[PDB]
């Protein structure tokens, strides 16, 4: 593709391996692809195979456990994780995912998500964690991004951590999806996205840019209750 430069060099592998060397607990990642009709799937697999390879190995166990699924032979898995589009890179039960290759600047958010899940720590504020525990109502976060986008990683990280925090507390009502615009132009145009990152929640554009955690919590709570709040 023309919108991202996949770096599988030894230099990157070295840098990645060094960061992942600090992983605490193992993390499973689920990659959904299609044998055909998916231009970026091959690259996504190369990228994710690289991540798995560079993750630490402790007692024959790779700290990053890669699972790869194809639309055809893995139909039930797609249904289980509620994956309709490919390529998709998901964690948990699919509540944290990238719909579209997490290349370019997204590598930063992908690494951080892996690290935080590994550390059993979302890194969110206590107030946020407490709110997510009891949050009622489903929340579908779509953070529209592109691989080259410099600030997207921060927005993606935030939404993903919200989904993770809720999920780890046994309240998986949040689906945080990082939607790569080039592979999913319809979603980007559904929200009239002019600049990335842009964030939609429950089918409506909610924020343009990277929001503050505390503010995002308000957006999430309001979305859950089907209400509109001020970016304020
Ligand atoms: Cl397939």
């Amino acid at each position: 593709a023309r919108y991202y430069v996949l770096d599988l060099s030894e230099d990157f592998r070295r840098e990645l391996r060094e960061t992942l060397a600090e992983m605490v607990n193992p993390v499973e990642v689920h990659v959904f692809l299609s044998k055909s009709g998916c231009e970026t799937c091959e690259d996504t697999l190369r990228l994710m195979k690289l991540f798995e390879e560079e993750s630490p190995t402790r007692n024959g166990g790779k700290l990053l456990k890669l699972n790869v699924y194809y639309r055809e032979s893995d139909s039930d898995k797609f249904s289980e994780f509620k994956v309709e589009r490919v390529p998709t890179v998901a964690f948990l039960g699919g509540e944290v995912r990238w719909t579209g290759i997490p290349a370019g600047e997204e590598i930063r958010a992908l690494v951080e998500v892996i690290m935080r899940l590994s550390e059993d720590e979302s890194g969110l504020e206590d107030a946020t964690k407490e709110a997510l525990k009891s949050l009622k109502g489903r929340v579908h976060i779509e953070t529209i991004i592109t691989p080259s986008c410099p600030y997207c990683p921060y927005a993606v990280l935030l939404a993903h951590m919200f989904a993770y925090e809720a999920w780890k507390q046994g309240n998986p009502v949040i689906l945080s999806e990082a939607v790569e615009a080039y592979e999913n132009p319809d979603i980007a145009d559904k929200y009239g996205v002019m600049s990335v990152p842009s964030i939609a929640i429950n089918g409506y554009l909610v924020f343009v840019g990277v929001p503050y955690e505390e503010d995002f919590l308000d957006y999430v709570k309001s979305a859950a209750e089907g209400r509109l709040t001020v970016k304020g």
